[PDB]
């Protein structure tokens, strides 16, 4: 299948990854707490749901969260903001909350049955969010070889990641405080409610810089 692209919410950010984030690919999306990765989540969880000339993919989502920073209320108040109904919107996110990184892990493979099952629905999962990738394997993995270990959990929850997002179409999106995803996002605060976006690592793409704001509508220019 061709790839897909994710409208961000913002039009300069969007430029700057070629149309959008894109099916078959893990995006990485990595800053300081409040610069706009949780925001942006929030944002593609709503634009996904979207048409194509509005841009999304007609597609549902499924959210992996390691720190219970997802808000239905922003859902909610992004989707009203965009002319969309709040309670579809809703329903077309399957929320799982993960309390430690094996639990994490099982959640990545147990969404692969549920993802087979939309996909000749209407509305097949296009987005997998998993916010923050690391927050678990930093906290568990503390003592004597602890690093080693991590290091290949990690690269085999990445596998199982990417495996997903190649055999459904499905644009992987992960947040990381502060390891090989296909795209790797820096952000960082610019001045006032602006944010900057660099892309370090792409291969298909020049590295760049774009400048974004958080708003009623989630994500813009």
């Amino acid at each position: 299948a061709t790839i897909g692209r994710i409208s961000t919410g913002s039009k300069s950010l969007d430029k700057l990854l070629g149309g959008g984030i894109e099916t078959q690919a893990i995006t990485e999306v990595f800053g300081e707490f409040g610069s706009g990765k949780t925001q942006l989540a929030h944002t593609l969880a709503v634009m996904v749901q979207l048409p194509p000339e509005e841009g999304g993919l007609n597609g549902s989502v499924m959210w992996i969260d390691t720190e219970n920073t997802f808000r239905p209320e922003r859902i909610r108040e992004i989707a009203q903001n965009r002319g969309l109904d709040p309670d579809e919107v809703l329903k077309h996110i399957a929320y799982a909350r993960a309390f430690n990184s094996n639990h994490q892990m099982l959640l990545v493979q147990q969404a692969s049955a549920m993802i087979k099952e939309l996909l000749n629905t209407d509305r097949p999962v296009k987005l997998l969010i998993v916010d923050s990738l690391t927050s678990h394997f930093r906290s568990e993995y503390i003592g004597r070889g602890a690093l080693a270990e991590r290091q290949q959990k990690l690269a085999k929850h990445l596998a199982d990641l990417h495996r997903l997002a190649n055999l459904y179409d499905i644009a992987v999106f992960v947040t990381n405080q502060v390891h090989s995803a296909t795209l790797r996002v820096y952000l960082r605060k610019g001045k006032g409610g602006k944010r900057i976006a660099r892309l370090i690592d792409a291969p298909h793409l020049p590295e760049g810089e774009a400048v974004f704001s958080i708003t009623e509508k989630g994500i813009e220019d």
